[PDB]
């Protein structure tokens, strides 16, 4: 099944950071952890109050 094997190849785990997104189909587990890492962590490495 080549045709997906492209697909997949391509089309999977695509971000730019900065509130923009994107979760392949497989999603699942590789979404999961962006899902959740993304935005939160986002957040949180852009807060971290305090220097060094």
């Amino acid at each position: 099944k080549v045709n997906m094997d492209l697909r997949a190849n391509l089309k999977q785990v695509k971000k730019e950071d900065t509130e923009k997104e994107k979760d392949l189909r497989d999603v699942g587990d590789w979404r999961k952890n962006i899902e959740e890492k993304s935005g939160m962590e986002g957040r949180k490495k852009m807060f971290e109050a305090g220097e060094s």
